[PDB]
């Protein structure tokens, strides 16, 4: 399970405005909410048998093709299809959140996420030390599929060009090159449709 | 081991420059020098007492005080403590990466890494969900030592006002207030003396 070149494709999911949304709520209710997110998040990337890398803060971060090997066009089926089941579960969570007084009441909105999925070239594998360790992905191809998920609009998901190659054109709804912090040459982005 | 308030200390390291060396370096070295990296520097947290988050790309995420109870005056002698052990023993691991021309040679330049500490109240607990969950903090505390890591100068430790009252005035290189992505107020940031 050594660190190797390998091509993935990351998904990172990361909720907007969290900030004031964990000012305005008490550490309890943050804490609520927060996990009952990540659960139902989570739900989504397995069932599409995605692999969750890690949480960062209120992001999620996912990976299509590693451990377990995927064809490109299944890594690209599977990242998409979890990013419109998320936004599916997520209108479900405010509904009920809605009802708890916990969003749309006070200065607290519906709760609504970024989303941006990349493929490409990274080495994968355990990184750390003997003492702690983790699987991850490693290389400007993280970077992008981050990136991407900043530059997009709430309750949107931005692809690369990559990606896009196994997007049918009705579903791609606008495309555009995007200078992403670290990266040199401009790179091309693809907002996709979000419904299933 | 639920999610609570909780006065703690976050340390974050990040590495300079690490998207031009993992392109100008073989996977296979990358890899290697990554890992032989976060094994020091998780070695310093440890034998500090602190407590290893996670790890984020190049950086390595650090907490005091969780979930073992430590004293503020503690968590902020032992979270310097580390940041200075981590440089020193950055200052060796170059000498042998330069000997194994891993750096130095062709474009890759010798390590260095930001280091950001910051003490206040963050939610402590385990997030994610009943398949998937992880020990660590959130709340604008994180994001504040996370933004002086990425304010701070290559090899240099900045923390924050309330981590300062804990230093002596002979260590504080330089007082000045910064204006910190997500927070509304200018936060007051001290860049301490890095050698032990
Ligand atoms: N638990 C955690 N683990 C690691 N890094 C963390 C962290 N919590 C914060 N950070 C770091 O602090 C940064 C900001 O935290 P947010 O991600 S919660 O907040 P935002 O999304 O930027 O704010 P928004 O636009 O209002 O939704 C993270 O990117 C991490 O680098
Ligand atoms: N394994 C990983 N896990 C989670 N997020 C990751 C990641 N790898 C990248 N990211 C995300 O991608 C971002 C950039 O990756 P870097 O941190 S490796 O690169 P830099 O430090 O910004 O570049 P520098 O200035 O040249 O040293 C991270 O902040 C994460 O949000
Ligand atoms: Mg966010
Ligand atoms: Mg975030
Ligand atoms: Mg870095
Ligand atoms: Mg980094």
């Amino acid at each position: 399970l050594r660190p190797e070149p390998r091509l993935i494709t990351i998904l990172f999911s990361d909720i907007v405005g969290f900030t004031r949304m964990s000012n305005a709520l008490q550490s309890q209710g943050v804490a609520e909410l927060l996990n009952e997110y990540l659960g139902e998040m989570t739900r989504a990337v397995f069932e599409n048998q995605g692999t969750v890398d890690k949480f960062v803060g209120d992001a999620i971060m996912a990976l299509y093709g590693a451990p377990e090997e995927m064809s490109p066009s299944e890594q690209v089926r599977r990242a998409i299809a979890t990013a419109r089941q998320m936004l599916v579960a997520l209108e479900k969570l405010n509904q009920g959140w809605q009802e708890r007084g916990l969003v749309g009441r006070n200065e607290v909105p519906p709760v609504r996420f970024r989303c941006g999925i990349h493929q490409g070239m990274a080495v994968v594998g355990l990184f750390g030390s003997q003492e702690r360790s983790d699987f991850t992905a490693i290389g400007p191809s993280v970077n992008i599929a981050a990136r991407l998920q900043e530059a997009t609009a709430p309750n949107s998901i931005m692809v690369s060009a990559m990606v896009a190659q196994y997007v049918p054109d009705e579903e791609i709804i606008k495309r555009e090159f995007l200078e992403l912090k670290g990266i040199d040459e401009p790179v091309m982005t693809c907002v996709i449709n979000p419904n299933m």
